[PDB]
């Protein structure tokens, strides 16, 4: 009394309730300090707060003995919103308090009991959270047995959050906050305590530092690191291991909002998990959108990073308009692994797609692949820790697993156009690692010797090829270290199964070379299955079990040669998952990043050469050469017959109209045109720029090897760099337009076919002159393009070349910035960063991010060795892409009309890929918008999120109906654009326009009647796979020859690609095969966009897998197969070729091109793999389209089988890939796609039997 101020008042009421809501609070307590603090808080809210007033009644527990006080207590409890109890340790009264409150536990918005006897504690209720949902017994028995007790229970609550759902966790966090306020005991602590409980559990429908450091267990935010670390080390609740500066430290980035809000549950649990694993945590926040500020201020201290890795939990970019250049600058200075987890993960398909894109431009790694927090929190924590372990662990101790897919290469699996010498690359990597201070033992003498170590007798010289066995896993070891193994059993029986098995154990295939391990994963018809839970075989798990738990890899390196786990509907583990992915493949790289926890260092594809002319095609060019001389002679007639006879022998009659009319019977005009047509088709072949070989990682191209790439870079207008194509500038100089020269060349007007070839040669010469000068300056000058040649009365060597080519008066002001750009590109093509990129990932550093794409169309794809990203899926299509889409559509329709009575088609069936739409900023996507006469509409910021019909006035022709077959990859990246596409089709169907100007409405009306639905539901045209599915599986079927008739292929297409996107209900993608078949039934044409010359029709299986050409012929009433087109925008001269034209162009520039196949076979074993790929993909095209001329299979047999020298070379080089070549030819004959001599078939059936023996035994 004399030493502690007690109060006589037990009850506080507002003096005037006014308009305000009344909160009723009852308290039972022992401390007169907590009584008086609570009263003063209630008093202060009443006198100020203008929408809330509080009533407070309580008794010091001793007073509840009186029946006078207890009867009032019960009544007050009955009417009360909030019950509060603290330090209740009396048998008799505790029970009275339980009896009083127990009835109203439903009533009470919340009941908060602080350290008391266990009976009272069980009253605790705050939404979902009670004492039932705890480390329950841990505190329950300690509670039975001060300032300590309050702290013990407070330190527990963060540990509990992970085992709860997010809603039930935040209730637990609200309890924890309310406990922190109480221990505080300040009048403003207890004010906020009441205003918090009132705002979240009583009246939710009422009111309510720029950056710094936060910890759940600190009441105040830290404005500097010293203060924070000072506090961290004074923490008694943590091990000494955390305070040690050598401890792993992990930086978290979050938004202030969530701290201000108190909606921070998942952040608390993230902090708790990392600290539970012995990681020191620095959580930074910002009210702004520039998070580079807290990063630059709080993750440093001459100054050094004090963070081992960073996990962003904001869902945003680092900076911001969003600023990726400054974000990258900040993340590169720091030089640590930058990880990202969207808020959406904790807290629908359009949202995750729009958001996950943005951190990827910052070089984010995604420890969450796309019920309690535990699995997500453990995932981020473990994966963040293993990135730090890479940082800490010394080089000589670090273990690096390198995994290889499909060796020996037999079943296509699902090969990308990787253009990789896999063992060439591993060997270089391994040398790099040894020569850098990693512990590599027994490094082989060459790549061949390395392949030999891993695959015994790969070439079947002395024994059958036999994969090396690095370990034999017993069932005992598998089942113990593979807890999820039991789940696999459904599809593969008990371990070990029939794959990677010796019957007793599971086989891990690979070879240890010290701290580097080369492991191969080469992949049940001996077991009858009944379900749809497609799981990986025991062997496939066993491999990942070995790497993670037995050999204990610190990191794993993959190659993007095949689609493994990322395309299947946490076998990876927690260790860093590194990928060498081709720069030219951002879409698959994106899938790996999102489905595979991939960090994706980019590599360059072999420097492309012009495909050139050979044998018959070269003879034809020589004849055409003489034509101008033999005209001036006067004998310019009999040559045109020789030219036509040779064209016909080259099978170019299928590509140019070659009538059976002797040259005598033509005029000079329509003889020139015959020649001109043939010429531009040979120049199409000659000039096709493509890789003729494989890349070895860390082996870049010579300045000379780069000229052909530099030529095609020089041959595009670039508005965004203020530079024109060299061809453009050459034409302008002779008062011409390249658009006209290209169009007159497509017609075959010889003068312009020659002028095009002349401008090409001048362009090739001028770029070659820049490279030579750069070479024979040999470092002496910075940039030969910046040199001031006018000042010494000289012409630049490329202005000279132009003059010698016959083109003076080329605008030299416009040549200056162009040739400055070309030299900068040459530097990036020739840069050597790929292996450096890997060293940085393994040193636990930040790999520079950059754009995947086409290096020719977007040179920013260079240099390689970066962590490649797609792009913001709201940044496409651009105005340039929309404008460029109209030209291709006008050209497609022009050609469909010309070959069908002058009549527009009513429906075009099109495929949409992510890859080409990344590379072109939405060209093929904008082609489909323009078909129905829609345009994308970008908002002020420049996000394409809206779409509108264009008037028929603007369209110049009827709206064409469309069936849009979106790849699973397109859906995963660009579902936002599928949403726009569906909107546009349905606007079209609804448009008050005549049916003959609007084929979308025409079909929809007819279909609405037939099906008994509205015009809008009937105009369903946008399809893909079911969620988390990919391809029609027609690729698998062709690659495994596991099909009898074409109808099997057609069926699985109709089963798998009939999932309809709906803009009116996007979260639903319901199968709708009825609508699918009805739309396809109306299709007059099929259409795809060529990604690139290196990812063309024969280079991959994905194009034929999605081809509906024959399927349509089945579905139509007339049975009429549709015209099939392939757009090619890869050069400034966009062609819309037929499918058959493109397949021929491929066969002539690749499979049957000696430059191509000699180029590939110069790498040996892996060369043969490239040859069989094209033959197999060519077969697919026979099965889906029958677009393969018989001569392609004849010439293939002629070149590789009938030539006995080549035939022996291939079978010795690579028996597995050769058996595949021999299989394919027999199959295409056996299925009616290839007619050939009985001799030819006997030679094959014998060779098949030969190599069968080499690979299998006899």
């Amino acid at each position: 009394m004399f030493t502690n101020v007690k109060s006589t008042i037990r009850r506080v009421d507002p003096e005037a309730l006014n308009g305000r809501q009344l909160l009723k609070v009852v308290y039972v307590v022992l401390e007169s300090q907590y009584q008086s603090a609570l009263s003063a808080a209630v008093r202060n809210i009443n006198r100020t707060n203008s929408s809330l007033a509080i009533q407070l009644t309580g008794y010091l527990i001793e007073e509840l003995r009186d029946p006078e006080n207890y009867a009032n207590f019960k009544h007050d409890v009955s009417e009360a919103n909030l019950f509060i109890a603290s330090l209740i340790f009396i048998e008799d009264l505790a029970d009275k308090v339980v009896e009083a409150v127990t009835p109203y536990r439903d009533n009470l918005d919340a009941a908060i009991v602080f350290p008391s006897m266990p009976q009272v504690m069980r009253l605790n209720k705050m939404g979902s959270f009670s004492m039932a949902q705890l480390s329950k017994s841990a505190i329950a028995q300690f509670m039975k047995k001060f300032q300590d007790a309050m702290l013990k229970l407070l330190r527990t609550l963060p540990t509990v959050l992970k085992y709860l759902p997010v809603e039930k966790a935040q209730d637990a966090r609200n309890f924890m906050l309310s406990f922190q306020y109480w221990l505080g005991g300040s009048q403003e602590n207890l004010e906020n305590f009441l205003l918090m409980l009132t705002d979240k559990y009583v009246y939710p429908d009422l009111g309510l530092p720029d950056m710094g450091i936060w910890h759940p267990l600190s009441m105040q935010m830290f404005e500097n690191v010293k203060d924070y670390l000072e506090w961290y080390n004074q923490r008694p609740d943590i091990s000494e291991d955390l305070k040690d500066p050598l401890a792993p430290c992990i930086g978290l980035i979050m938004q202030r909002t969530h701290l201000v809000t108190g909606d921070d549950a998942h952040y608390v649990g993230m902090v708790q998990e990392l600290e539970a694993m012995g990681a020191r945590v620095i959580c930074v926040f910002s009210g702004g959108l520039d998070f580079s500020k807290p990063v630059n201020e709080y993750f440093w201290d001459e100054p050094l990073p004090i963070v081992d890795a960073v996990v962003s939990l904001t869902g945003f970019a680092l900076v911001g308009r969003q600023d990726h250049p400054r974000a990258i600058e900040s993340l590169k200075k720091l030089n640590r692994p930058y990880m990202c987890a969207l808020p959406l993960v904790f807290q629908h398909p359009i949202q995750v797609a729009l958001q996950i894109a943005i951190p990827e431009l910052d070089g984010a790694i995604e420890p969450i692949i796309l019920i309690a927090l535990q699995d997500r929190l453990e995932a981020i924590a473990q994966r963040a820790m293993k990135w730090a372990n890479l940082r800490k662990k010394p080089k000589l101790d670090k273990k690096v697993a390198i995994t290889v897919f499909s060796f020996p290469p037999d079943k296509g699996n699902v090969g990308t156009a990787a253009y990789l010498d896999v063992f060439g690359s591993i060997y270089e990597v391994m040398k790099g690692l040894q020569g850098n201070g990693y512990d590599v033992q027994d490094l082989p003498g060459s790549a061949k010797e390395l392949m030999e170590a891993v695959i015994h007798d790969a070439q079947a010289q002395y024994n059958s090829p036999e994969l090396n066995i690095a370990h034999r896993m017993s069932v005992e070891q598998y089942e113990r270290l593979t807890p999820y193994s039991v789940r696999l059993e459904e599809n593969w029986g008990k371990p070990p199964g029939h794959l990677n098995s010796d019957g007793q154990n599971l086989l891990i295939y690979g070879k240890e070379f010290g701290n580097v391990f080369i492991g191969v994963q080469p992949t049940d018809p001996m077991r009858l299955l009944f379900s749809r839970s497609a799981s990986p075989h025991h062997g496939f798990a066993a491999y990942y079990t070995y790497l993670n738990h037995i050999w204990k890899a610190d990191a794993v390196l993959h190659f993007g040669t095949h689609g493994s786990l990322e395309f299947m509907p946490n076998l990876i583990g927690t260790i860093p998952n590194l990928y060498y992915y081709a720069a030219n493949n951002p879409s698959w790289a994106t899938i790996a990043k999102r489905r595979g926890y991939a960090s994706t260092i980019s590599y360059l594809t072999p420097p492309a050469e012009n495909a050139g002319l050979y044998k018959g095609l070269q003879e034809l060019n020589e004849l055409i050469g003489s034509y101008q001389t033999l005209k001036d002679s006067g004998r310019g007639i009999q040559i045109v017959n020789t030219i036509m006879d040779q064209a016909r022998i080259c099978n170019l009659d299928q590509d140019v109209n070659l009538p059976d009319i002797n040259a005598e019977e033509m005029d000079q005009g329509q003889r020139d045109t015959i020649v001109g047509s043939v010429y531009r088709k040979l120049m199409e072949i000659e000039s096709r720029l493509l890789p003729c070989g494989l890349h070895v990682i860390g082996q870049p191209p010579s300045a000379e090897e780069a000229i052909a790439t530099l030529v095609n870079i020089a041959s595009l207008d670039r508005e965004d760099e203020g530079i024109w194509a060299l061809p453009t500038l050459i034409a302008e100089s002779i008062g011409r337009n390249m658009e006209e020269i290209y169009r007159n060349s497509d017609k075959g007007i010889l003068a312009d076919v020659e002028l095009l070839q002349d401008i090409t040669l001048a362009t090739r010469a001028a770029v070659a002159a820049l490279v030579q000068e750069q070479i024979n300056a040999d470092g002496r000058v910075s940039f030969v393009s910046k040199l001031n040649f006018f000042k010494i009365g000289k012409k630049a060597p490329w202005v000279k070349s132009l003059c010698d080519s016959g083109y003076p008066n080329v605008n030299e002001e416009k040549l200056k910035p162009l040739f400055e750009y070309l030299e900068f590109c040459l530097e990036q093509v020739c840069a050597d960063n790929e292996f450096g990129g890997l060293l940085q990932a393994l040193e636990g550093e930040y790999v520079l991010p950059g754009p995947g794409g086409d290096p020719i169309r977007n040179p920013n794809v260079l240099p390689t060795g970066k962590n490649i990203h797609a792009l913001d899926p709201q940044s496409i299509p651009t105005l340039a892409a929309v404008q460029s889409a109209k030209v291709v559509v006008d050209r497609l329709l022009e050609r469909q009309r010309a070959e069908n009575g002058g009549n527009y088609p009513e429906t075009i069936a099109s495929v949409l890929w992510g890859t080409d739409n990344i590379k072109t900023y939405g060209e093929s996507l904008a082609q489909i918008m323009w078909m129905v006469g829609a345009k994308p509409v970008p908002d002020a910021l420049g996000r394409v999120n809206k779409i509108e019909l264009v008037p028929l006035e603007e369209l110049g022709r009827p709206r064409i109906d469309v069936v849009v077959n979106c790849s699973g990859v397109f859906r995963d990246l660009f579902i936002n654009q599928m949403n726009l596409l569906d909107q546009a089709v349905k606007l079209a169907a609804e448009a008050d326009e005549p049916l003959e100007m609007n084929f979308v409405r025409k079909h929809a009306l007819e279909q609405a009647e037939e099906m008994g639905i509205g015009v809008r539901e009937a105009a369903t045209r946008i399809f893909s796979n079911a969620s988390g599915s990919y391809s029609s599986n027609v690729n698998l079927a062709v690659e495994n020859s596991s099909w009898e008739d074409e109808s099997e292929l057609q069926e699985m297409y109709l089963k798998r690609k009939s999932f309809a996107f709906n803009s009116d209900n996007p979260g639903m993608m319901d199968q709708n095969r009825d609508m699918f078949e009805r739309a396809l039934k109306t299709a007059d044409a099929t259409f795809q966009n060529l990604d690139s010359s290196e990812i063309s029709l024969t280079d991959v299986s994905h194009y034929f897998d999605s081809d509906p050409t024959k399927l349509i012929s089945t579905l139509r009433d007339d049975g009429k197969a549709p015209a099939a087109y392939i757009a090619d925008t890869t050069t400034a001269n966009a062609q819309v070729r037929t499918l058959s034209e493109t397949v021929r162009l491929d066969a002539r520039t690749k499979l049957l091109n000696p430059k191509w196949y000699e180029g590939m076979l110069s790498h040996g074993y892996e060369g043969v793999r490239e040859l069989s790929k094209r033959l197999v993909n060519t077969m697919g095209w026979s099965a889906t389209a029958g677009a393969v001329d018989n001569w392609v299979y004849e010439d293939a047999n002629s070149t590789f089988i009938k030539d006995e020298e080549m035939c022996k070379r291939l079978m010795d080089l690579n028996p597995n890939s050769f058996r595949r070549m021999v299989s394919t030819l027999l199959e295409v004959n056996g299925r009616g796609y290839w007619e050939t001599s009985d001799e030819n078939l006997e030679r094959l059936q014998e060779l098949y039997q030969e190599v069968e023996d080499r690979i299998e035994g006899v």
